[PDB]
């Protein structure tokens, strides 16, 4: 049935590969510090209108011009919110995967070095933090470019690692012509990284690694329609995958994302459900908590092509 | 008043009759397992547009193209969820009853033949997961044929149970008229199985036994804008629905469903709940964990038309 | 400022009058049992779709059709979930008031009997359960008259209470104009009974008493976008509620409503609520639970105009 | 990068400044009761169509008519949850600040004044509750000067704080403009109170102090689609936010505002979660409960314009 379907509904089917984290880990996780604020919709980067997702005003209008509050919103992350969640990993001696926006990364550049001096990877989140799904795919390779290259500038590190979010039918394509991409985190398919073949210009195939974000383990949910309510659900949320994860470990280990916003968890009413997380993965052995591109690396070396 | 109205309000009216359920049930409890991916809105199925319903982006647009991030979540459940909740009612040796979307069948069939294997009933949940309202009666039978056809061709076994989901005014109807199926799910109107006179093409009616199924008691609740938050909330959901069933059971036993998706409870942090909910019914006696077509077989024997 | 202004925004002002319930009670409690279902809008009904609100379905679209996952979900609070509700208010020999829709009552008039037998109150909720604020105040009165009629044809009672719910800026004058009601529910403005003056023809003024109703001590919140996830945040809410008025008690008395619907507290999912705020409010000494009826009588006798 | 870009994503950077609250305070609280019921939208105030915001009806439509529901839901808040609130903060001591609407307050003219004789502040929180961000600053202007000049007529208080919420992008300037605010608190970017640079005419700038409020620890968010269900949603999240701001204030003490409006939280199932956040502060040491207008007046005090 449909032979041409491009679309893997199978992936490694009832029994995955065994992923063999070192140290013996039952399980992989990899915390994600989304950096997109001053990357968002504003007139003043020349967007039509004022941005909409992802903010204390859940089904905020958008308008041809500023506003103030989802500005400040916006600047709450990039003032504050960043620096409380910086704090706790550094004073837990833990590492993180910076999904960087390049315009973000620009207008905040000691804040970007402060990334790089604490060793966290800093990945790719385009050059703009805007819907990508209607773009055309010469502009959205054009802006692939703005944003490696405006990382590199600021902080003298090449992202190994894309994520776009809200792409587009091309981003695997753009991502795979761009080249020296040692993952890419556009996938919500999996617990545990896997290669797709991703067709290029002219129609052939290209293998790139996949390492797949997740969409519900994801502080975004603070500020959508079903979304936890307290720092309890999300840390509730989050322990309870990582349990259900954790026993999986005997058989079959698995990785887990946490998904994390500066101008969301860094909000103190929220930021308490990181420090109740942390607290619990810590009473577990056997626990490798990684950055992204070394999960990459790991399958690269241990599970090639 | 309104002797011809088309709607039965009273039902069973103060005292139902007695299930006398095996065992001396108290109650009977089905557990769904919705098997739609692959099946969904997708532009590569010959859609309009991309699936907006039942996702981790709650609200979400559609958009004539192919949604990358819509895929990857639905690709979620063929690939990692469906396991992940097979391996549990496995451990329990329990059965469950699954609605398979005929194309989403086709799409996996080693997953369709483990259903069976492990001793599954499916159920037909329509040739496409897409909404029927709206639907001709012509086309929205020919897709019944499909569905049941594609099921058949790949697993072997034909469907006794119809559940549409998102059903047209016809949809009883085209059940009654195709024939062979013991029970329709397609109605959240009892608490136990009952007949309904359905009129067929001419006028005429044909008795067709109801098993009611369930928008409550049912993890979609995860995707939808009035939704539980974390694990326990439905959790608690299903033990309080159970327990208030379970005390009535003495009097008047009752059956109750759970509605569950691949890749919504199959998601590490929703999939607590199951476990939980299963923990609780083991503790009490005279439970019956039913497939659905042995609930209609029992209410067929005991309390025919 | 604004002499002419018809809205009471001050009301009892700082210092309420003293209630001076029967018993010295600390709290007047009034349970709600709105009856809607078969009153709702439905092609079958003449309407011009089907029936958007109060259902599983939040968000649910409008078809100009039978939509039949709304019939049958309204078709279980007729069938099933009404029967629950009186269960444990006979069981524990309390009285409500219920909320008849004419239609409804004129539909299952079996039901409507029973509650005159188990002795509640029905009040009337209009001929259709639909929204009125654009309706034409003569058609609004026709169905006024309609709705009056039906109740007291099928029941024998002639309602003294009237709650529309989602009215029109006519209706308090209509109901002044309709005469012989002791009381009208349709205002959330206060604790406790207070007298309107309602302008109807002539320049004329008469007083009605106002006995406030609730939308948040309402089980509609399971079907609302900000919606109680499980039972017990409904339990929880009431009994906050009540634990707040009975702490008022001691120095001014005042009521507490509470809103419940057949489909939806009726789920058994849902219907534990009841249950604990039934036991927590035993555990209390100096509670009056009452008809709404009861409420109005004892305010026009202790509080007269 | 964009030297030029008006809005400033750095702030205090990595170490804010030592705020030194008065008594060594860890945390300065500042409880905003707001209101506004009596100003929303209706009709009968000139309006095109009827308020859809902060009620019981999440999702509500406007009509070009009169929505009762809407109106009694509003004077819930005037005749009922507003006396609750205040009895609380009474009970136990405590100040607040209100950021008043002013035609709210002419309509309630004994209430207005007994937040006064209570000793909380009035702040102005506009002429009118309505979305500004499409009015024209003529129009604005002229709403700024009756909201002020309402709220010292019937209280006989000179407002020192300027909130409207739903602002456009010429308030700040317009408060700038108008002169004698001792803070603005259209800002929702820090933990702390810093000073903004506003532009105004003539190509010159006038620092303004901003006191940032909040939009996640308010009531309002019973009435958002994403919205505390019970009173212990809002208990917890206003005491989490609370402990965690009191660990970081043994390094440097920050504040945090309370959001709370009459037709929301005066209801008695939600008005346990100020209950019981107040039980949680009380067992604090080294808690300053400051009104806003002194929170302004220390930092414009110890951190003068830099």
């Amino acid at each position: 049935f449909d032979p041409n379907y491009p679309r893997d509904l199978i992936g490694y089917g009832r029994h995955p590969v065994q992923a063999n984290w070192p140290g013996r880990a039952r399980v992989a996780v990899q915390f994600v510090l989304n950096y997109e604020e001053g990357g968002e919709n504003c007139v003043l980067h020349g967007d039509p209108a004022s941005e909409q997702f992802l903010s204390e005003i859940v089904g905020a209008a958008a308008y041809p011009a500023r506003h103030m509050s989802m500005e400040s919103i916006y600047e709450y992350g990039s003032r504050a919110g960043v620096w409380r969640i910086l704090r706790e990993f550094d004073k837990r001696g833990l590492p993180l995967t910076v999904f960087g926006v390049g315009m973000a990364i620009e207008r905040h550049p000691e804040l970007a070095r402060a990334f790089v001096e604490l060793g966290h990877e800093i990945a790719c989140h385009g050059w703009r933090w805007i819907h990508y799904q209607d773009m055309t795919p010469e502009r959205e390779a054009e802006h692939m470019r703005l944003g490696m290259e405006a990382i590199e500038r600021v902080t003298g590190v090449r992202p190994l690692g894309w994520y776009t979010g809200r792409d587009s039918p091309n981003t695997h394509r753009l991502v795979a012509e761009y080249g020296g991409f040692l993952y890419d985190s556009d996938h919500y398919g999996d617990d545990l990284p896997f290669w797709m073949d991703v067709e290029v210009s002219g129609g052939a195939s290209v293998p790139q690694l996949i390492v797949p974000y997740t969409l519900d383990a994801n502080d975004m949910r603070f500020a959508t329609p079903q979304g936890f309510n307290t720092a309890d659900h999300f840390f509730h949320y989050l322990r309870d995958a990582f349990d259900v994860l954790y026993e999986e470990g005997d058989e079959a280990p698995k990785m887990m994302s946490i998904g994390m916003h500066c101008r969301l968890l860094g909000r103190p009413g929220r930021f308490r459900a990181l420090q109740r997380f942390l607290d619990h993965i810590e009473r577990h052995d056997r626990v490798w908590v990684a950055r992204r591109v070394e999960i990459a690396r790991h399958w690269r070396e241990h599970h090639p092509y």
